[PDB]
């Protein structure tokens, strides 16, 4: 609305979580406007916002095309998304196989396993009151502990599941190429070659680079 | 397999997230052996529960009713049963609906909002190698918030989506009772009323209340 793409797009230019969605957008050729919900400014807790989230955070998502549904929870979205518009299941398991949910499996890995625990790395390095060592050595620790599962399986077979790339695998790549900069003496694909041989292929494809890139672009700048 | 029931459920009996997965079991009438794998022996990390879960944390699923299958992540075993086995959607949305997303919408806000904060401000209260109020108090005002977003919600309706309850709101359930329990001087009814009622509405329910009270036997002296 205000534009004339399918989906509107609300995140965080700074988030991992809303460009993960932008990633499977591309990939399966859906038009959609990104709005900027500026975080830094408190915007995520507008009562006009808080409309679409009660929760009060970044991202959300309207689509359109089906009488404007709003849905929030990235990983809920994604799996919308593609559910619901990857027919060719170029990227998705078919909903109601086992492996369904075996990508379902993986998706709550990154989101409750990767995401919220990176997060407390980011947040005690950079936004606490206090400077706590002992708190940022947990999260960087347990980054790591991520990655070696990751590791553990991508060392073993190319994709997480069903022998493709999904958006399983998609929903890691965000948090995983911010969270390099937070780890010190960190060699990305020394300590985790299958996985960062996984991830820096999945970040060449240009439906995921250009999204990347722009949030690159609108970082750069205030 | 040892036993003759549908279901292994590797759980640790502390967690709150292997009786979600119990709950749902009993609503759907499957039947279910609890295996307890120890966290306190860091059984989770041994190579036999490893090859169940890469991750090494609690709780997995066996399916022997679908060929062994095995699953983790208590949500999306949760979604594995309710979508394949509440074929008469008694607790569940269907499959392909609007609603199913909205569904998976509040049970990811479960597993990704209320689980892993709330399970920080256990972390930083007891296990943490030394006290930190600050992070302390940063978790048990997010804990706070959590309650605070339910409240929101279930204060202008019953139930979070598809007008009854479901697999959504009893994701939300053990957490929550633990969490309560956890915390001093915190009236819950007083404080969040709406969430309280909903809370308690769903633990009086027998086929709930049969696995809490398991977890508060095997909890006990
Ligand atoms: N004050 C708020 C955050 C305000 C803020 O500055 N937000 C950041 C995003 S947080 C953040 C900041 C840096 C990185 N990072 O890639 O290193 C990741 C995240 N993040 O969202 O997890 C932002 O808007 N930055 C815009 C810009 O850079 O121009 C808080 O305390 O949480
Ligand atoms: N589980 C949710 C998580 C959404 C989420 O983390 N949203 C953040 C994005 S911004 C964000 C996300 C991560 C981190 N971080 O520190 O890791 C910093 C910032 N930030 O903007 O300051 C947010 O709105 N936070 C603001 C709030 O909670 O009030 C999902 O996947 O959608
Ligand atoms: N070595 C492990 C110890 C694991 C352990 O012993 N489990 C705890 C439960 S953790 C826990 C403790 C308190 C609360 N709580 O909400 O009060 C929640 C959780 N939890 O598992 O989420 C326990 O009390 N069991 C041993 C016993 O009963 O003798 C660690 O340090 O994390
Ligand atoms: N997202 C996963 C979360 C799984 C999880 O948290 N598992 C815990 C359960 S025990 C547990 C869960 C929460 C808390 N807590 O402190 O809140 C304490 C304990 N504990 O046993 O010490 C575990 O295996 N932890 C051991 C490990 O990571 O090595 C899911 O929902 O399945
Ligand atoms: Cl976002
Ligand atoms: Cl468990």
């Amino acid at each position: 609305a205000s534009h004339d793409k399918q989906f509107s797009l609300f995140l965080h230019k700074a988030s991992a979580h809303g460009w993960k969605v932008a990633f499977v957008l591309e990939e399966l050729s859906l038009s959609y406007e990104i709005v900027l919900v500026d975080v830094a400014k408190n915007e995520q807790k507008s009562p006009e916002f808080m409309k679409l989230n009660p929760n009060g955070r970044t991202p959300a998502l309207i689509d359109h095309g089906n009488s404007d549904f709003v849905i929030w929870e990235s990983n809920a979205m994604v799996q919308y998304v593609a559910d619901k518009y990857d027919t060719e299941r170029k990227i998705s398991m078919a909903p109601g196989t086992d492996d369904f949910y075996i990508q379902l499996q993986w998706q709550y890995f990154q989101g409750t396993g990767q995401g919220p625990y990176f997060g407390q790395l980011v947040w005690f390095t950079l936004y606490h009151e206090e400077k706590i060592p002992s708190a940022v050595t947990r999260y960087k620790e347990e980054a790591l502990r991520v990655f070696s599962v990751l590791e553990r399986v991508l060392s073993n077979q190319e994709w997480l599941v069903g022998g493709k790339m999904t958006i399983a695998d998609i929903s890691f790549v965000s948090w995983n190429d911010m969270i390099v900069h937070f780890l010190d003496n960190f060699d990305f694909e020394k300590e985790f070659p299958a996985t960062a041989a996984w991830h820096y292929k999945m970040l060449k494809r240009p439906t995921i680079k250009r999204p990347w890139d722009e949030r690159r672009k609108l970082m750069s700048r205030q």
